[PDB]
């Protein structure tokens, strides 16, 4: 451990990399991470690698804050402090975070719901309808982009005209404009509900963290998914002989691509962590990409098995911060799979897969596969 | 004023819309302006467009803070809420900011400075000299927008080399945290250095971009500003051009005119009354510096320009604790750039009308194609 650099991302950029968290979950389950010239704030900070640890983290709130704690200014819920602690759910603690939680639910309705399914279906049966059997295409560009962020869209209330400006993206003139307009008239939608309540600048960072857990953080997930079946093809034939299977397959999908692999939270106090001394202000990072491998937790925790049951993961978080738009990311990749399994039982992977070079999600930017 | 929306920035697509300022001075110096669409947080506000009240509001920063007031989670400098409050120079209020100013004011050193004039000098002479007399060019891209460039890489100690990653952003982020994490390895004489080993990274990029807005956009606004004001005015082009012992008053007389950053808001802490208006804790106020600095009460000829203005208290670098800490290095720019172009040049034409910012919180060219003579 005293070698590895777990904030120099080009440990990162062939993926999430198991190998070195295999390391320290042997060697040192929670330890002292010293700076680097690549660590933010150049200021050390404690990383957690083991199931157990991780979720006596994540399970109290109130000594491992996702705003800050001691005397630092700000943290926030990444490696970096960020002045936006406090200003955005995830990063927000009680009182305030129930309240704000309480409001972002009150918008995903059952009418909300049923919406953002009846285009996902229309939308992924005319996305898989065109895929050229055999041909080599950019899974993650032509499908597994398009569906998420067309979800976050709706969700939003983005006029099906102007989604363009959300992805040409992957801005704020456009956004502070959807703001004033549904002050103006409040139309039935997550933007709408939270709007007419917050900031301009809370509603934006609510804004980009939807378009976030679309573009980016469900994204990684389908594509994931395909490259996981694409590598155990027994499986795969096997859930497409059987849809009942693919709620649990669902599961090991986001156990296994851990989209979103870590977490920042700052000590609020001093506490005993793992056996280590925790300082009231220090960071910790929990690494739930980690934590999702653990064999302590998972049999077999190094193999892909659409039958895992029981499958307590991580992928979602856990307690008070839970994702969400847990259900929402189940049923696009529920949808998604419907379609794209129905039609194809081969998937062949045609180029290496290029991963984002991050810490903070474990994503592929190009998948070009060949479907049959 | 009830037809006259201040935050709709069509309003400024033509430059610092001085008829709307004057209904504004004459109407109700200090009045609650209504949000509309186009208002940021859907909030109204005090706006402020005469100079006594503008200067009373900078000079009490403990009524009008930069940070917040009342129930208001954070305020800042701007008249839309944003949560770097607190967190940069500008929108900090005392202890900490007089700390962290002193720190900052602390690294314009002699040496510094000299550091600047050199570059300046021997840069400015490099870019007359390269003009071709009487070919139209853009005197934005070409010369106002890189002299205050390289003075604040210099100042933030950003090697010749990597002085490209500003340029093309006006990736930078990444170059910046790769900057401030090399000056925390290896201090350097530099006041991004100073700053640094004295702070998380975002504080330590929230300073690098304020001298960085400083440099690309106001000191740049009020070069290619100047050049317009200088062309519209040709008598008094010539009379400077003749004796450059008049060029600091025309100078402050650039400022005053030009007034590049010509608003700022605040946010009251407590109740208490402005021009005969009673404000309450946590309500916004704006001021309009660039009004202010128009005010026929204080400026005789306020509409005109004239190189010789004496007095002339202008706002334009700011009044009281937040002072313009870059005031003299401004002066300096607009001084050396001046005494090289009129030198050379003693015909300045404007070829193809100013494209402006649109902006209600920066007045500034874009592009400025002009001949040289
Ligand atoms: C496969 C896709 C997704 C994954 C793996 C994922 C993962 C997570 C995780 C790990 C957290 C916990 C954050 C923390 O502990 O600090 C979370 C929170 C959150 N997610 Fe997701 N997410 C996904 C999709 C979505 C979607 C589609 C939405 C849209 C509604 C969404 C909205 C949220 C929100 C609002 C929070 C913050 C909740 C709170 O702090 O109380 N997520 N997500
Ligand atoms: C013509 C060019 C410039 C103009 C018109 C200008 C204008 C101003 C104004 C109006 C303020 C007051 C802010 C407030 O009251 O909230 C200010 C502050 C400040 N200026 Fe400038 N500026 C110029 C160039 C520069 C330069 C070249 C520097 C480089 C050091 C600089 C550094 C600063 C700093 C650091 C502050 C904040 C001081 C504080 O909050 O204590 N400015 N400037
Ligand atoms: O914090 C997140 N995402 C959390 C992890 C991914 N996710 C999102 C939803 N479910 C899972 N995103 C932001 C995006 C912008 C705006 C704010 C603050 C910074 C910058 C980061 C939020
Ligand atoms: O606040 C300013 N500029 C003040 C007026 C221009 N100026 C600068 C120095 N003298 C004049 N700039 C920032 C630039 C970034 C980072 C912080 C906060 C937001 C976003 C705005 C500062």
């Amino acid at each position: 451990l005293s070698g590895i650099d777990l904030t120099d991302l080009d440990n990162f950029a062939d993926g999430f990399p198991h190998h070195l968290f295999a390391i320290h979950r042997r060697e040192a389950p929670v330890y002292w991470h010293r700076p680097t010239e690549h660590t933010p704030d150049g200021e050390g900070f404690w990383s957690v690698a083991t199931y157990a640890e991780t979720l006596e983290v994540l399970r109290d709130p109130v000594t491992y804050s996702s705003v800050t704690g001691g005397q630092r200014r700000f943290g926030g819920t990444v490696l970096q402090d960020l002045p936006v602690a406090g200003q955005v759910l995830n990063m927000m603690d009680d009182p305030r975070h129930t309240r704000i939680r309480r409001l972002v639910s009150s918008g995903l309705t059952p009418r909300m719901i049923r919406r953002v399914e009846d285009d996902l279906r229309r939308r992924a049966r005319g996305l898989l309808d065109g895929v050229e059997p055999g041909a080599p295409f950019d899974f993650v560009v032509e499908i597994a982009a398009e569906l998420p962020m067309q979800m976050i869209c709706i969700l939003l209330g983005v006029p099906e005209t102007d989604r363009h400006w959300l992805f040409e993206a992957v801005l704020y003139t456009y956004a502070l404009e959807l703001i004033a307009g549904k002050r103006a008239e409040p139309a039935d939608d997550m933007l709408s509900v939270v709007a007419n309540a917050l900031s301009d600048a809370e509603l934006y960072l609510f804004f980009h963290l939807l378009f976030s857990a679309g573009a980016e953080t469900t994204r990684n997930s389908i594509a994931g998914g395909l490259l996981a079946l694409a590598e155990n093809p027994d499986q795969l034939q096997t859930l497409r002989s059987d849809f009942e299977l693919l709620p649990t397959a669902i599961e090991e999908i986001v156990r296994w691509t851990s989209p979103s692999p870590s977490k920042r939270r700052t000590a609020s106090r001093a506490v005993s962590l793992g056996g280590q001394p925790i300082e009231a202000g220090q960071k910790v990072v929990v690494w739930e990409g980690s934590a999702n491998r653990d064999p302590s937790v998972f049999d077999r925790a190094d193999e892909f098995d659409i039958t895992r049951k029981p499958n307590p993961h991580l992928g979602f978080g856990q307690g008070v911060h839970y994702c969400l738009g847990a259900n929402l990311a189940r049923l696009e990749l529920r949808v998604l799979f419907e379609e794209l399994l129905s039609r194809f039982g081969s998937v062949r992977v045609v180029e290496p897969a290029e991963w984002t070079r991050s810490n903070r999600h474990t994503g592929i930017r190009h998948l070009v596969v060949e479907l049959r």
